[PDB]
C-alpha cells in the first residue's frame, strides 16, 4: 500500500511540547517545539515516514474507567484507532502494555517530590505522617495508578488520604499541579515524575525543589496500536539514537541548556 | 504440546549469580544464589514453568565476531537454541535487539568508572588526558563496544588508546578486572557498569569507589530466542514484578542489606 501520513499523538507537557512563541501565526508542526517535538523528527527520519503532530483531544495520557473499560488520553487514540503512534512523556506500565505496544524506554525517571522552598518536607514518608501540608497528583496518569495500587505501607497511607482530601488534591495536567504548589505558599506539595520535577527547578522563578529520592523506577516508550507494522522500527530507532547519544543530547538542550536558574 | 523444562543461561557476576557456601555439596538450582537467581524464581512462578539454571558454556555475555559474524555466550545460546531464556545482567543493545527478544528493562543503569580509593582521577575526560594510570573494559560485552562505536570525542579518545594498549587492559571477567584495579595501587582504573561498580563499592576491602556520572543510560532485560511464545509473558512478568515493588526489594536486598563496608 501507498505510503500514507502518520498520525502522532502527544500532549502539551514542557519540555515535551511546546507552544512556539509565534505559534498563532505558525501551522502545522511548526506550532510545537519541545524534547518530543525533536525526537518525533529523529524517529521519522529514521523509520522513513511523514507525520503530523496532533494533540490529544482531551488533554490526558490515559486511563481506563474502572466501570466502563473504555480507555481515555493517548492510549485510547491509539486503542482506537485515532492515532498511528504517540510520542509523549508516556510511561510503560503493564495495563497499558496489555492493550498497546511500546518500545524500550527513551527516558528513565521516577515518582518524586516538588515542594516549594522552605517546606518542611523531606521524604514521602514525612508526607504521610502529617496533615497542615497536602499533596496529590495528577488525574488519569500512573502516578496516581501507582499510589491507588501500592501494597507499601507509607504509600497505601498517602493514596487513602489524597482519595478523600477535600478540597480535591488532584489536578488536571502538571502545569496545575506546579501552579498550585507555587501559590499555596507552602501549603501544597506535587507528587510527578521526576524528569518534569527536575526541569520545573530549573524554571523561572526558581521557587520549587525535588526532595527525596524516587519512589519507584521505570521508563517512558513510544507506542504504538498492538500489533501495528511500525513499532519494529521504532524501537530500533529509539535504541540507535539512545546509542549514538542523541537522545542525551536532546535530554540537556531542553532541561539544562535552558536552564534559567544559574 | 506438553510442558517441557525451561532451560535459562546464565552468567556467575555478583550479585546477580553467585556460588552458595556449601554449593560443592548441593546440586541443581540450589548451587546458586543472588538477585538473578531471586528473579527466575518470580517470573518463573507467575509464568507457570519449571526450569533448570544453567552457567553459560563460555562465560561471556555476547558478541559477533566481526570475521565470522557468529554470536558467543549467552546471546549465542539463545540465538542457536541452546537455551530458552536468558536472566542475567544482560544489556538491551541494538546489535541484540535484532537477533533476540528482550523484555522491557528490570533494572536500569550507566557505564561509570572503579578507582582503587585515592586515585587521582574525578571523570572520563581525567583518563582520557593522561596516561600514567590505564584503564580497560570487559570482553564481550557492551561496555567495549560502547567505546568501540562512539563518536564522542572524549570516548573515540579512550577507544584508541584501549585498543592498542599494552599489556591489554581488557579482562575476561568482571571479577578480574576489579581484582586488577586492587593490586595495581591506583594505576589501573576499570570501566564498568553502575550496578557492578555500586555492589562491589559496599563489598571488602572497602577500598574502591565509583567516580563522575554515568557515562549513559540504558537497561537491563530478560532476552528470550527471537519470536519464542515465552516472552510476552516474561515480558509482563517483570513489569507486574517492578510495580508491586518487588525488583526494588531484590535490589536492596542484594546490594545493600547486605552491605560490608558501614
Ligand atoms: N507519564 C505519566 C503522566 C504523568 C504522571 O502521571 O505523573 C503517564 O504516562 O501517565
Ligand atoms: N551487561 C554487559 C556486560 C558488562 C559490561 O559490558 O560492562 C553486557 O550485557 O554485555
Ligand atoms: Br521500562
Ligand atoms: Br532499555
Amino acid at each position: 500500500g501507498a505510503n500514507k501520513t502518520v498520525v502522532v499523538t502527544t500532549i502539551l507537557e514542557s519540555p515535551y511540547v511546546m507552544m512556539k512563541k509565534n505559534h498563532e501565526m505558525l501551522e502545522g508542526n511548526e506550532r510545537y517545539e519541545g524534547y518530543c517535538v525533536d525526537l518525533a523528527a529523529e524517529i521519522a527520519k529514521h523509520c522513513g515516514f511523514k507525520y503530523k503532530l496532533t494533540i490529544v483531544g482531551d488533554g490526558k495520557y490515559g486511563a481506563r474507567d474502572a466501570d466502563t473499560k473504555i480507555w481515555n488520553g493517548m492510549v485510547g487514540e491509539l486503542v482506537y484507532g485515532k492515532a498511528d503512534i504517540a510520542i509523549a512523556p508516556l510511561t510503560i506500565t503493564l495495563v497499558r502494555e496489555e492493550v498497546i505496544d511500546f518500545s524500550k524506554p527513551f527516558m528513565s525517571l521516577g515518582i518524586s517530590i516538588m515542594i516549594k522552598k522552605g517546606t518542611p518536607i523531606e521524604s514521602a514518608e514525612d508526607l504521610s505522617k502529617q496533615t497542615e501540608i497536602a499533596y496529590g497528583t495528577l488525574d488519569s496518569g500512573s502516578t496516581k495508578e501507582f499510589f491507588r495500587r501500592s501494597k507499601i505501607a507509607v504509600f497505601d497511607k498517602m493514596w487513602t488520604y489524597m482519595r478523600s482530601a477535600e478540597p480535591s488534591v488532584f489536578v488536571r495536567t502538571t502545569a496545575e499541579g506546579v501552579a498550585r504548589v507555587r501559590k499555596s505558599k507552602g501549603k501544597y506539595a506535587y507528587l510527578l515524575e521526576s524528569t518534569m520535577n527536575e526541569y520545573i527547578e530549573q524554571r523561572k522563578p526558581c521557587d520549587t525543589m525535588k526532595v527525596g529520592g524516587n519512589l519507584d523506577s521505570k521508563g517512558y516508550g513510544i507506542a504504538t496500536p498492538k500489533g501495528s507494522s511500525l513499532g519494529n522500527a521504532v524501537n530500533l530507532a529509539v535504541l540507535k539514537l539512545s546509542e549514538q547519544g542523541l537522545l542525551d543530547k536532546l535530554k540537556n538542550k531542553w532541561w539544562y541548556d535552558k536552564g534559567e536558574c544559574g
